[PDB]
This record gives structure tokens, C-alpha cells and sequence, in this order.
């Protein structure tokens, strides 16, 4: 068995390798990288996203979140609090000002001390879940907009024709900005391009051990547990490595930089946060290993998740016990 201890693995393919995602993508995994749910890909020194980021001031991030934080320094939630819209030009300096800016630090892992131990006492700004890309029509290889589509993965593997689209989103981050613990709606993979500014904080679980990761927020967050089957697709539960470690779940952890990509894999739990202000760019994707972890996805039908359109196929489709109760909780 290929990668049996579950490590991160980090990919350097040549620009030859670069042209056929899908294949990429199943080369990955015949080296073991999903055992760890996350693996990191590091373009070909002549390939780029786009020419330059000079021109990106004037998108609009029409609702920024604050992210507030309740609970202890290492076991928390977080809620979004909405604020008024600015543009990126706006959210940038704002990232910047004394009040929300990185400190000074000694290098990654003096930074992630930091983050553990003072996220909750401040309540960063994160400009999340923004439909649109910053590839360049023109760039053909790994180019997040021009992905095969679920809706046509899940007809070519199993013959069904289903509505929905599959397009990308930004995320502007600063400081502090945490992503909860979580899978990807359906348990699909997810890629991640950082396209500029500071790096990004990941942990995960592997894929083979997230039923350790549920059975500990159950324990962790008890009233929220009792509330929903599926509570952590409601996208709010931090618990920091060290309580993993204390709690003995396996997990591990990598930082992305500026440049790079990583990829999420089918039923990979994981968190992070951002060092300082940065852009991202986020997509799922699907692959024929994808249907059978589909068919298995836990869903959240307490009304909390409420997730996009395109769910609904997938769920109608693949888990149609589940469908009638699921759709309930999105209306
Ligand atoms: O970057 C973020 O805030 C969160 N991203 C992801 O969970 C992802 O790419 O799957
Ligand atoms: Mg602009
Ligand atoms: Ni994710
Ligand atoms: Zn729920």
C-alpha cells in the first residue's frame, strides 16, 4: 500500500505532466497522496495563472465576514458576522492597519503559536466565498475555470444527465482568518490556488480516520451535536493541533504558499488559517473514485448547511433515501 503512515506529499510535475489534469490527478493517487487528504502541487517554473495582479483592486467583495470567535483558545466556534461591502483595494488596507495586521514573528511555526494561542481575543475579516477567477482565459493548464464539470463526471460515470454548474470562487483573506473543520459538500475533492500575498495554514485529517475526527467534535461540542447528525458541515468547529494530539486523532500539517496548489480529497477533513492579506481561488472537482464516497456523504437536514444549487442533483441522484429528508432542511 502506497503512503501507509497517510503523509502529505508535495509534487513537483514538469510542464508536461501539467497538460492532463485528470491524469495528474490519478498519478497522485497511485503514489498514495489521498491516504493523507491533502497533497501539494507545485507548478512547473514556466507556468503562471495569470500575467499580473496589479489590476484586482476594484473587484468587490459585496459581504465581507468577521469571523467572531466563543470557546476556549484551543476548542471554539466561530460565527460571520456580516459587514458592509468593499473592494479589494479597501479590504487590503484594511488587512494591513495596525488593528489587523500580521505581528512580527520569527518564522511559521512562531506564527502558528501565536494563532493558537490569541485567535479567539480578535475577530479577523475574511472576504470568503466569492464567485469568480483570476485565471487568464489564455492559461490552459490547471486553470480552475476550465475544469471538467461534476455534472459531467457524474453523467459519464453513471449515465444520468443532471442540471447544476460547477464554478470557481475567491477568497481574500488577513490575519487570523480561519477555515473551520470540515469535507467538501458530497465529500468531493477540492484545489485551492494561492494566486498571491501571504501563505495559508492547513491541517487535515486523513481520509481513513475522519470518523476519529466526528466522534472527538461530538465530544467537544456537545449541544451542537445534539442539534444536527452532521454538524460540522455547518462549517463553525475550530479544535487546535494540540488538542488532536492530546486526543490522539491523527493528523497532519503543511503551509501553502503564494504560487502554489493543493488538493483535498474525498472525505479529507480540514482547517487552517492565513498568516496575513492573501487571495485564493477554490473549486470542486469530482473523479470516478469520487462516486462511492458521493454515495456514503453524510448530510446536515437540520437547515443550518444550507448549501448551493448544484447539491441537489447529487443528493437526488446518488442518495435518494436521504434526498426527501435533506431537501426539508434546505427549505
Ligand atoms: O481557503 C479557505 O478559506 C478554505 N478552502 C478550502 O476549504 C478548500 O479549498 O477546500
Ligand atoms: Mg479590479
Ligand atoms: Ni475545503
Ligand atoms: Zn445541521
Amino acid at each position: 500500500a502506497q503512503n501507509p503512515n497517510c503523509n502529505i506529499m508535495i509534487f513537483h510535475p514538469t510542464k508536461e505532466e501539467f497538460n492532463d489534469f485528470d491524469k495528474y490527478i490519478a498519478y497522485m493517487e497511485s503514489q498514495g497522496a489521498h491516504r493523507a487528504g491533502l497533497a501539494k502541487i507545485i507548478p512547473p517554473k514556466e507556468w503562471k495563472a495569470r500575467e499580473t495582479y496589479d489590476n484586482i483592486s476594484e473587484i468587490l467583495i459585496a459581504t465581507p465576514l468577521q469571523q467572531v470567535a466563543s470557546g476556549r483558545a484551543g476548542v471554539f466556534t466561530q460565527y460571520h458576522k456580516k459587514k458592509k461591502a468593499m473592494t479589494v483595494g479597501e479590504y487590503r488596507h484594511l488587512a494591513n492597519s495596525k488593528k489587523y495586521q500580521t505581528p512580527p514573528h520569527q518564522n511559521f511555526e512562531d506564527l502558528e503559536r501565536k494563532y493558537w494561542k490569541n485567535r479567539i481575543y480578535n475577530s479577523p475579516i475574511y472576504g470568503a466565498d466569492i464567485s469568480g477567477s483570476l485565471f487568464d482565459e489564455n492559461t490552459k493548464q490547471w486553470n480552475l475555470g476550465h475544469l471538467g464539470t461534476i455534472q459531467d463526471l457524474l453523467e459519464k460515470e453513471c449515465g444520468v444527465v443532471i442540471e447544476g454548474v460547477n464554478t470557481p470562487y475567491l477568497y481574500f483573506g488577513m490575519w487570523k482568518t480561519t477555515f473551520a473543520w470540515h469535507t467538501e459538500d458530497m465529500d468531493l475533492y477540492s484545489i485551492n490556488y494561492l494566486h498571491l500575498g501571504e501563505p495559508k495554514t492547513w491541517y487535515v485529517v486523513p481520509p481513513e480516520h475522519g470518523q476519529r475526527l466526528e466522534r472527538l467534535a461530538r465530544e467537544l461540542f456537545p449541544g451542537s451535536s445534539r442539534g444536527c447528525g452532521a454538524f460540522l458541515r455547518h462549517k463553525v468547529a475550530l479544535i487546535s493541533p494540540t488538542v488532536l494530539k492530546e486526543n490522539g486523532i491523527p493528523f497532519n500539517r503543511i503551509t501553502q504558499e503564494a504560487g502554489e496548489f493543493m488538493v483535498t480529497f474525498p472525505y479529507g477533513y480540514h482547517a487552517g488559517f492565513n498568516h496575513g492579506f492573501n487571495c485564493a481561488e477554490a473549486i470542486n472537482f469530482a473523479t470516478p473514485r469520487w462516486i462511492d464516497y458521493g454515495k456514503m456523504a453524510s448530510q446536515c437536514s437540520c437547515g443550518e448547511a444550507r448549501v448551493t444549487f448544484s447539491m441537489d442533483a447529487f443528493v437526488r441522484i446518488l442518495q435518494p433515501e436521504r434526498y426527501d429528508l435533506w431537501k426539508r432542511g434546505q427549505d
